[PDB]
C-alpha cells in the first residue's frame, strides 16, 4: 500500500553491491552518474535485483533501470 518496505529492500541490494553509505541512496539516486556505477557494476547490480526480488530483467529492460525509483517501479510492476 506504500513502497517504504520495498526501498528498504532496495536501497539494501544497493548498498550491498555498490558499498556505498546508504544515507546517499535515495529513489533520485542514479547508479551511473551518482554511484560511479561502471558496466560490470550495472550488470552485477541488475543481477541482484533479479535474484533478491525474484523478478526478471532482460537486456532490454536492465538498460532502462537508471535510478533507484526505476528498480523499485519496476520490481513493485513485476509483482503486481
Ligand atoms: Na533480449
Ligand atoms: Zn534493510
Ligand atoms: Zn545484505
Ligand atoms: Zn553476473
Ligand atoms: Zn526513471
Ligand atoms: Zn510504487
Amino acid at each position: 500500500s506504500d513502497d517504504r518496505p520495498l526501498l528498504e529492500r532496495v536501497k539494501d541490494v544497493v548498498a550491498d553491491q555498490l558499498g556505498v553509505d546508504r544515507a546517499r541512496i535515495n529513489p533520485e539516486s542514479n547508479f551511473i552518474k551518482d554511484l560511479d556505477a561502471d558496466s560490470l557494476d550495472s550488470v552485477e547490480l541488475v543481477m541482484a535485483f533479479e535474484e533478491k526480488f525474484g523478478v526478471s530483467i532482460p537486456d532490454e529492460e536492465a538498460s532502462k533501470i537508471a535510478t533507484v525509483q526505476d528498480a523499485l517501479s519496476y520490481i513493485e510492476k513485476a509483482k503486481s
